[PDB]
């Protein structure tokens, strides 16, 4: 599965080395730059509980997700994730319930202690 081959390869990207964000590049991006904290970041992705469920997608609604990296306007996963991604790379990102909704969820979608799984491909990134 996608998720296992993450739990399996995936580099663990938190600052605590706790397993809790686990990253796998798919596809290589673009020279070396990665976002600062502030920049307007453009991502298409595809996201779903570690088992299956509540499969969410930005591509079916035909826009890019767009928000301000490193201000907690997304999970605390995205926040560290897309910070270490170039443009035009596209990875998987295991993210434990510390780093998403934790022990509350967010029902009735997400359930308590849930890890989600990303793939994200990170399209563009401009100064605040
Ligand atoms: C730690 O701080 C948090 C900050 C925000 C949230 C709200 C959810 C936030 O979405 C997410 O963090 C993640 C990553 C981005 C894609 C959507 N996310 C999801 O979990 C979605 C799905 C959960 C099921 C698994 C697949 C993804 C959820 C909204 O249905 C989300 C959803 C929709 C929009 C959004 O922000 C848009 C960016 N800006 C916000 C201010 O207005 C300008 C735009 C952010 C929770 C937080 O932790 C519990």
């Amino acid at each position: 599965g996608a998720p296992a081959t993450v739990t399996e390869q995936g580099e663990d990207i938190t600052s605590k080395k706790d397993r809790g964000v686990l990253k796998i590049v798919k596809r290589v991006g673009n020279g070396e730059e990665t976002p600062m904290i502030g920049d307007k970041v453009y991502v298409h992705y595809k996201g779903k509980l570690s088992n299956g469920k509540k499969f969410d997608s930005s591509h079916d609604r035909n826009e890019p997700f767009v928000f301000s990296l490193g201000k907690g306007q997304v999970i605390k996963a995205w926040d560290i994730g897309v910070a270490t991604m170039k443009k035009g790379e596209i990875c998987h990102l295991l993210c434990k319930p510390e780093y998403a909704y934790g022990s509350a969820g967010s029902l009735p979608k997400i359930p308590s202690n849930a890890t989600l799984f990303f793939e994200i491909e990170l399209l563009d990134f401009k100064g605040e």
